């Protein structure tokens, strides 16, 4: 069986660079029971606070990189290396927020605190999994530490997300609490799966607003990447609890956590 | 037999797709930062506006958008925009139509041909020191008719607020006919624009657009050049008489041109 490329672009030209589907599985079109968006939505009064007075920022006269830089002190320190990456004593298990800079910043564009902001710059592919629906795959290798894309959906209250039937989408962003529901609208990363091995991580950062109920979920590689390789985060134990009811985790990981066999032995 | 020195090789730091210096060949005025550059319009209170994207109308195109088809262009009368991106000949200059340019709810992609002022400046333009205006923008290159140029972007401000601020320096009124009465103030935020002086025969014009949302409190201001412009030459729209009805009252203009309304030369025929 052949693996057809069925969309070239399923982002339509948003973003930075184009990211293809292919099948070469099953026989299932190229999904379309959703409306891809580059950037978060809302579907009611959100009122984000872009108060540019309101934004902490910096007076930095170069790009960012010294200690001194404002934005960088608010994220702890500036993690990004002077690639863009993360650096290898970033805390990938309990991250930190990210401030990157903003507007109102007297630094430029191209400073070394604006990599989320900037958008996608690995080269992505939709594709059909064995045993999970669609998946998202690296068509490059990718260095650990390299932003891959956001979690982009639908902004909505935690009240509102509890009244939705279908949470397969839906990204707590843990604040008032909100979150992000890629339903409807979503992007790219509606699409990648769990992994007990994840290989990515989500990071909280804020950029152009810092209304801290709308914190914008970044994710990262947290190890080296091969071309080819499925890309996965860890959805969390309070998801596996609740669809624990429903199914079970299909990664193949020798240290799968939700596995049928990993469950019954619990 | 003073050289011309170039004082900021981006007023705009980056931020738009291409930089904008700025040059002095005529005083000793220093780079203008009395002001934050920004692209795009800012807030420093509330303004609400509507962002509810399933409010957005939207087309239905497969497409490139350049059929009659398309909703946006319909919302618009019809589509404006040639295919290199140009506003018609038959556009109206002197009342024109709002632009709908296509949004994030259409099923079109973000290369269609109805998206000019969403995708950002792309000719190069330079912040100068006049002779007699203080700072203007010229063009580095030929621009032909119908080009976009920049938008006006600065501080939005509700109506009771721009009549505090008592300042229309830098201020650029929506004129909503309908209902609430919107402006933006480039005073302390503003881009490229505020620097945009007033020719009594002005050669680019404002227009009001809708892209990301369509708030119809809130159109955003697209300059667009009104005939070909040749390199070096000024950028400028015409302020309006309403502007000079109430500035001609402290100073004359002094675009210098044959058909000038506002100079004093042509204050005392009337
Ligand atoms: C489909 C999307 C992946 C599953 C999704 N993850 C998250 O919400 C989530 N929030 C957070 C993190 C993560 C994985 C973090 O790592 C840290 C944090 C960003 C601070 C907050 C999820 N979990 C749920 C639990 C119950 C009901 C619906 C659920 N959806
Ligand atoms: C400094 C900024 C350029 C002067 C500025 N122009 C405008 O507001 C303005 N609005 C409009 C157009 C124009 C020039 C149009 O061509 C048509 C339109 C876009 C529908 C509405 C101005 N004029 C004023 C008159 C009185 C008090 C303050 C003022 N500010
Ligand atoms: N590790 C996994 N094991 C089994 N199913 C998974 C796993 N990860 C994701 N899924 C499936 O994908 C859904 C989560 C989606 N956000 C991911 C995209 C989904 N695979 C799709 O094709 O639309 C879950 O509700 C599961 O149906
Ligand atoms: N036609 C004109 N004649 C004389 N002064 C003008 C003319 N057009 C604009 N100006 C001056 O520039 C102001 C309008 C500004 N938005 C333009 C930029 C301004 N020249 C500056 O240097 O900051 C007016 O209040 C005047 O001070
Ligand atoms: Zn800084
Ligand atoms: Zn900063
Ligand atoms: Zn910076
Ligand atoms: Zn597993
Ligand atoms: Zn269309
Ligand atoms: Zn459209
Ligand atoms: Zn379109
Ligand atoms: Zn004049």
């Amino acid at each position: 069986r052949t693996e057809k490329i069925i969309c070239r672009d399923v982002a339509r030209g948003y973003e930075n660079v184009p990211i293809p589907c292919v099948n070469g599985v099953d026989g299932e079109p190229c999904p379309e029971d959703y409306k891809y968006i580059s950037e978060n939505c809302e579907t009611s009064t959100m009122n984000i606070d872009r108060n540019i007075t309101h934004l902490q920022h910096c007076t930095c006269v170069d790009d960012c990189s010294s200690s001194n830089c404002l934005c960088g002190q608010l994220s702890i320190r500036c993690w990004y290396d002077k690639d863009g990456r993360l650096l290898q004593e970033f805390n990938k298990i309990e991250p930190p927020l990210i401030f990157e800079c903003n507007q109102a910043c007297s630094c430029w564009r191209n400073c070394k605190n604006r990599v989320v902001q900037s958008g996608i710059k690995v080269r992505l592919q939709l594709y059909r999994t064995a045993k999970m629906g669609w998946g998202v795959r690296a068509l490059q290798t990718i260095p650990q530490g390299t932003f891959i894309c956001e979690y982009v959906g639908e902004l909505i209250s935690d009240a509102e997300a509890d009244v939705r039937e279908d949470d397969s989408y839906l990204f707590d962003l843990d604040n008032e609490v909100y979150c992000i529901d890629a339903r409807y609208y979503g992007n790219i990363s509606r699409f990648i799966n769990h992994l007990c091995d994840p290989n990515i991580i989500p990071v909280r950062v804020f950029m152009l607003h810092q209304d801290l109920r709308f914190p914008r979920i970044a994710f990262f590689s947290s190890r080296d990447i091969r071309t080819g390789e499925e890309l996965g985060f860890d959805y969390g134990d309070r998801f596996w609890d609740i669809k624990s009811k429903y199914f079970t985790c299909q990664c193949g990981s020798e240290k799968c956590k939700h596995s049928a066999e990993a469950i019954a032995l619990e």
